[PDB]
DNA sequence: GACTTGTACTGGAACTCACGTGAACGAATGTTTTTAG
């Protein structure tokens, strides 16, 4: 599964106004693309990446044929991305002296997609357009780009230095203050909409990010991340009623998929140097014993008790593997969130396509949640997977709905510790100045706010939306060490810091609660 | 002052626990190529 996103790019005169104070827009969107391009390469993607420059002096498009279409080069065809791409994003680009509008480059790109697309089979089509909105531009070709777009199958992203007293990158706060923005900078975000609604309805309008909302979003890859596998299986209620399910990983922790492979230092080749593992007795004359004469054993307190492998297997427990099973029902208060245990957490749904298997499982959700309760079910992956008992609950959607599972602990999985007892200590109970202070303290940094007059909680550090860190330092290391061999690794990006701190409002309004509660509380270290 | 015996103190190593990283095998599934009917 292959996909082919075309990066366009302004890199007009009016991208380089850089306002005191905050970044200049063509560096947020180099920036940018930089991100995807570390991600789509580091992550050995087979996707096809090129890029497309309006606004600079020459013309180096198919295109190009009189005095139309002109300010727009194709930087790179449609080919895998390479440590090239990153340089001349890096450093042989600079902003043009020309400017150009958006239209006559989204035209060239969609006529890139089509021509270069024509001997390879792609799945999904991207075209993602970085622009400020301030130029000159016509109406007369957005018809027939929305027809073509339509007809194409290409998906459209826009990126603006402006979304929809400090400025910080990534700082979860407002990029781009609503003052000063120019009337056709107006035009074009309203082009922009109209385009978006005209192509997906309303669901267009989440799909225009902005650069440092999008530094910290992980946006730009949402249209060409590939699906996670289904795994196939029967809920089974009784010994004569079954359905066909499908279970995926909804949640699971992401490494690294690349390894570190040791080298030599004077010659950096893998195959000068060689690992061996011994096994010798304990004798002074270290004896050497040949794996073929080597017995597995255990521990039995003081006394080893001789286990071979093939006795083991032998007497290892059985079961018949592949079951998902239904222990029983209970109440959804008696399975607490403390209690989960594994790490991962199973969506599932009915089967592939059938509306039988469809219509018993809605049947099953909507029973559990109209009684509140969940499955205490048990889960096997195969017949090598060791059996787990979980909890399955209901979870009901406006646009779907499915089982959430999550692996339960054994008796011998939970751990029996005392703990002193802390609302009854004559000794550590807490004054009434400190319980004020503290409430003054909590009051001053609350991540939620109300919403006006609506009821609804709106979250202003969403951590749960922000891309891991490791991997972008991982990235950008990498990058400045293939770039420069002969320097040392850089500092952390700023937007990093900027995206794993809170809002500065939350720090400035804490300032004194926390003073307060730093003279209320008296702290020595021991 | 030099040796011996007995008692007390104490920091380092052994052990355990827990986590992360990397490598290998087999199960289950899906997909592609080749060959007999």
């Amino acid at each position: 599964n292959k996909a082919a996103v075309v990066l366009c790019m302004d890199v007009g005169f009016t991208m380089s106004n850089s306002i005191p104070g905050i970044e200049s827009p063509f560096e947020q969107a180099k920036k940018v693309i930089t991100m995807f391009v570390q991600r789509q390469v580091f992550a050995e993607n087979k996707d096809e990446i090129a890029l497309v420059l309006f606004g600079t002096d020459g013309t180096d498009n198919p295109l190009s044929g009189g005095d139309q279409y002109q300010n727009i080069t194709v930087h790179r065809h449609l080919m895998l991305p390479d440590f090239d791409l990153l340089e001349d994003i890096e450093s042989k680009i600079q902003p043009g002296s020309q400017q150009a509008d958006f239209l006559d480059a989204l035209i060239v790109s969609m006529d890139v997609i089509q021509h270069e697309t024509i001997g390879k089979k792609f799945e999904k089509r991207h075209i993602e357009i970085f622009t400020d909105l301030s130029s000159r531009f016509s109406k007369s070709q957005l018809d027939i780009i929305i027809h073509s777009l339509k007809k194409c199958d290409i998906s459209l992203q826009f990126f603006l230095p402006f979304s929809l007293g400090p400025f910080r990158l990534g700082g979860h706060g407002p990029s781009f203050p609503l003052k000063g923005i120019t009337e056709q900078q107006k035009e074009g975000l309203e082009i922009v909409k109209m385009v978006m609604i005209s192509l997906e309805g309303e669901d267009g309008l989440d799909e225009i990010y902005s650069f440092s909302e999008s530094l910290r979003k992980l946006c730009v890859f949402k249209k060409i991340e590939r699906h996670s596998i289904h795994w196939p299986c029967r809920l089974t209620i009784g010994s004569n009623l079954s359905i066909r399910i499908a279970a995926y990983k909804s949640i699971l922790q992401e490494r690294v998929k690349k390894t570190w492979t040791v080298v030599d230092a004077k010659t950096l080749k893998k195959e000068d140097i060689q690992k061996e593992t011994v096994y010798c007795l304990n004798d002074d004359d270290e004896t050497e014993v040949l794996k073929e004469d080597i017995i597995q054993g255990f521990r039995y307190g003081s006394d080893i008790v001789p286990f071979s492998k093939v006795d083991e297997e032998q007497m290892k427990y059985k079961s018949e593997g592949k079951c998902f099973s239904v222990l029983g029902f209970c109440k959804s208060s008696q399975v607490q969130r403390r209690f989960f245990m594994g790490n991962q957490v199973l969506k599932v749904f009915a089967a592939r396509d059938d509306e039988a298997a469809a219509v018993a499982l809605s049947s099953l959700i909507h029973a559990l949640d109209d009684l509140d309760m969940v499955a205490i079910v048990r889960y096997a992956y195969d017949k090598r997977a060791n059996p787990q008992v979980g909890v399955a609950f209901p979870h009901i959607k406006h646009n779907y709905e499915c089982l959430v599972y999550v692996q339960l602990p054994f008796m011998e999985d939970l751990r029996q510790y005392m703990f002193s007892s802390l609302k009854n200590s004559k000794k550590y109970a807490p004054t009434e100045a400190q319980l004020n202070a503290v409430d003054a303290l909590i009051d001053s940094m609350s991540l939620a706010k109300k919403d006006e007059k609506t009821d609804t909680l709106e979250d202003l550090f969403p951590t749960t939306k922000i891309p891991n860190p490791r991997f972008q330092r991982l990235f950008q290391c990498l990058l400045h060490r293939a770039l420069h061999p002969r320097e040392p690794l850089p500092p952390i990006q700023q937007h990093i810091w900027n995206m794993l701190n809170p809002p500065a409002e939350v720090t400035t309004k804490s300032q004194i609660p926390l003073s307060k509660i730093k003279t209320l509380f008296p702290l020595i270290e021991a």
